[PDB]
């Protein structure tokens, strides 16, 4: 056989090789003596040119001008505007193409078929928070179409040498507060709690529900972050019932249509982009068995389960499993009746199969996270399952950064 | 620099200092992570002398006898016979003490709690298959204990530098036959198409239900292998009824009770034993979940589906998820009902988060397999999902090796 990663399909029976991790630049968490791909946190002068250079390369590529005049004088560009100033810009097709395939470099998501059809926002001519506002409200305009879910990106700034970044503090345009009780306890999503008792020292007048959109913290270079509230109409939520429990609604239960990270950093041919949030539509388990039903989130299972009336005093009668299976079809069905764009695990990991199989062909590999990409709920019912996977970082990459405070 | 490894439900942290003590490569290195494989790849005398000489150290530690006459006196024998011979022997109670150490190293197991209470046969004065099946025998008699299941191991004797080995062709002692039809389809187990052509082939003669135990080629060194049909009544088996469901037990569905693996290598101070098979109890999704719902296994999700009522036709009904919830239902009640011991996925994995705790504080670490620990189904509904794990190769170890045939 050939010397590169045998991949194995175990429903299928059939074999492929991965090419493409030959083209990865940046390691990984493991070495030969142990296996690191299990945790989930992954832990320049003439370094820049030559990511530059190779992020060119990408591009003159993709457009099928590998080795051309203006393949060749785009990089002497480059070469030169690193030269007198430490950096270079990109321009505007080079940044929607490193932008998709950040995308289609992304271990993790399981969404990847979609990769071709992201709506680039270019906002690197923003100039104060006020101005992000609008951006991201746009963005979120855009993204949402009343239910019709777009993918998206807006671009912010980049990184630039010794000025301050932009950065959005949240790490979602959509969050629920989450308030520390006197008991001890939290109301609302334990998870926001910080993000939460910041945006109160900062000002923000708190509700006290459980489903209080978040204010949006939001900071320009070198100034302290400010505040703005998402006015309630642009926030497209959807409430919860169940298709046949009909005392499922009654839980008070609801979730945002829109699933917008903020606080990742892309990385484009070295240039770093620290304030730059995505969208995509949700898939159903991320709400539905995540959201609703980890311990330590919203961890409805117990109360679900006794509307139900299951016997949650023994493991054996499998009540976590049936009302974590009614919670997801709850989700299912209301954003359904709703219309507004989801897609469940099984639909989900069919498309990214399809997805591999595409990228077999086109790249000779594709680098995927398997914990991540096989669902919370039902793992082999799911082909994805019984799919190996190899996991590699590529760049252009979404990679994760510190918190600004 | 060590492995962090964090909770993500309890927010706590551990280092895994015990894979320091890793001598043998995981399928990973820097550029690309190889984890979610299920076979890595790969399928003088001072070298065998460090590693016995390690075992003999692991050994008379574990009696706490670390620098006796009996210690020195040991590793000079053992010493004396690899100089002489290249090879050495295993006391019984050394074979005893490395058994359960491996079995505790295996990084896939759920079961490790259990580590400590091993039943270890010694079967290496054994010499032709006959005296395999009886020994054979006594095992799945002592384990299966009328339901009440014990974890035991029977050792056959090493690999030796001259000529073949000892084998057990079935990789289970419990096997169901699948015999493919000229068209297409497997009736009985689609895994066993191959070991019941073989079966066939050294002349046994086959039934064509969907649940014909298999029987057993042994093979002792240089001879083809032998055929021996276990007598029924050592073959416990549970028929499968619902709690509620009265059309299920209809299904005809049964399983056995004796989970019991004859196809893996047990390595012990660089010894080699290449029929060792061992036993436990089940785990009810290996049952449930992958025996009865895989696709490319019995594959019963629709029939179940489509008796429960279900909208067959959409994915988002969540048709899959809810067939399979009953059936790992009705595993469980059918075994409980039978009185034959069985863990569910939830009450296995919290007692694995107290193996961890009990490792962490007796050895520094615990490798294990995140993608074989946690569940098939429900994933993040048990507390393995949450934890992170730390994948690495200590031995005494269990191994796959080669098909023999
Ligand atoms: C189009 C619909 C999409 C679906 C269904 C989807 C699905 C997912 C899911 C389920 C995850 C893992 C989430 C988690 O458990 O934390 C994920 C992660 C990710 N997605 Fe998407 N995704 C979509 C669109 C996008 C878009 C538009 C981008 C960027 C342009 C993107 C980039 C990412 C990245 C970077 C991650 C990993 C984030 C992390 O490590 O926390 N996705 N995706
Ligand atoms: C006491 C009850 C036990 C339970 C509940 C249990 C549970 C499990 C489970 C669920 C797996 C993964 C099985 C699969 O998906 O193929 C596994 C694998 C394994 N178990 Fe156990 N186990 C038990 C006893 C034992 C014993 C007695 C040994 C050996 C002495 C053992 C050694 C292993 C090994 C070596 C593997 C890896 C098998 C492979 O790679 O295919 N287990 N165990
Ligand atoms: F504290 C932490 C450290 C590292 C990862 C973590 C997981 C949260 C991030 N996962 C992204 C979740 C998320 C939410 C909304 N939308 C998406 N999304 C949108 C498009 N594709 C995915 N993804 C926590
Ligand atoms: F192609 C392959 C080659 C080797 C292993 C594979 C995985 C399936 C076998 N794993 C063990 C299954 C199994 C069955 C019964 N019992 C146990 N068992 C008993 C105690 N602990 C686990 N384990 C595929
Ligand atoms: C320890 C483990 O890596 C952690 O729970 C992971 C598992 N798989 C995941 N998969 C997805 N998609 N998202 C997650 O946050 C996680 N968490
Ligand atoms: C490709 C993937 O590693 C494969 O399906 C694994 C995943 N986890 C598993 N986990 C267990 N316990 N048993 C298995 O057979 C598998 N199969
Ligand atoms: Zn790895």
């Amino acid at each position: 056989g050939p010397k590169f990663p045998r991949v194995k399909n175990w429903e299928l029976g059939s074999i492929t090789y991965d090419t493409l991790c030959a083209q990865s630049q940046q390691d990984g968490p493991c070495t030969p003596r142990r296996c690191l791909g299990s945790l989930v946190l992954p832990r320049p002068a003439e370094q820049l040119l030559s990511q530059a250079r190779d992020f060119i390369n990408q591009y003159y590529s993709s457009i099928k001008r590998s080795g051309s005049q203006a393949h060749e004088e785009r990089l002497q560009e480059v070469e030169a505007e690193v030269a007198s100033t430490g950096t270079y810009h990109l321009r505007e097709s080079e940044l929607v193409f490193g932008a998709k395939q950040a995308w289609r470099n992304a271990p993790r998501c399981v969404g990847r078929i979609q990769w071709g059809k992201l709506q680039v926002f270019d906002a690197r001519d923003c100039s104060s928070a006020q101005e992000m506002f609008t951006y991201i409200c746009n963005h979120i305009k855009y993204a949402t179409n009343r239910g019709n879910l777009r993918s998206a990106i807006t671009v912010f700034p980049q990184r630039a040498p010794g000025r301050g970044d932009f950065r959005i503090w949240n790490s979602q345009l959509v969050r629920y507060a989450g308030y520390r009780q006197q008991d001890g306890s939290v109301r609302g999503d334990p998870a926001n709690v910080e993000i939460t008792e910041l945006c109160i020292q900062h000002g923000w007048t708190p509700g006290n529900g459980r489903f209080d959109v978040l204010p949006l913290l939001l900071q320009a270079p070198d100034e302290a972050p400010e505040l703005f509230v998402l006015p309630p109409e642009l926030v497209l939520e959807v409430p919860l019932e169940h298709p046949t429990l009909e005392w499922f609604a009654a839980l008070g239960l609801r979730w945002y249509a829109l699933p917008a990270v903020s606080n990742m950093l892309l990385e484009i041919g070295g240039l770093e982009f620290s304030a730059a949030p995505f969208s995509g539509w949700y898939m159903s388990t991320e709400i539905g068995t995540r959201n609703l039903c980890d311990p330590h989130r919203y961890n409805i299972l117990e109360d679900v389960a006794v509307c139900m009336d299951l016997d949650t005093r023994t493991t054996s009668s499998l009540w976590k499993d049936k009302a974590a299976v009614e919670i997801n079809l709850a989700v299912l069905h209301s954003f359904q009746l709703a219309k507004v764009t989801i897609v469940d695990h099984h639909a989900a990991t069919v498309s990214f199969m399809k997805h591999l199989d595409n990228e077999q062909k086109a790249r000779g590999g594709c680098p995927a996270d398997w914990a991540w990409i096989v669902p919370p709920i039902s793992g082999s019912l799911t082909p994805v399952f019984h799919q190996e996977m190899v996991n590699y970082i590529l760049s252009p990459a979404f990679r994760y950064q510190p918190d600004p405070w």
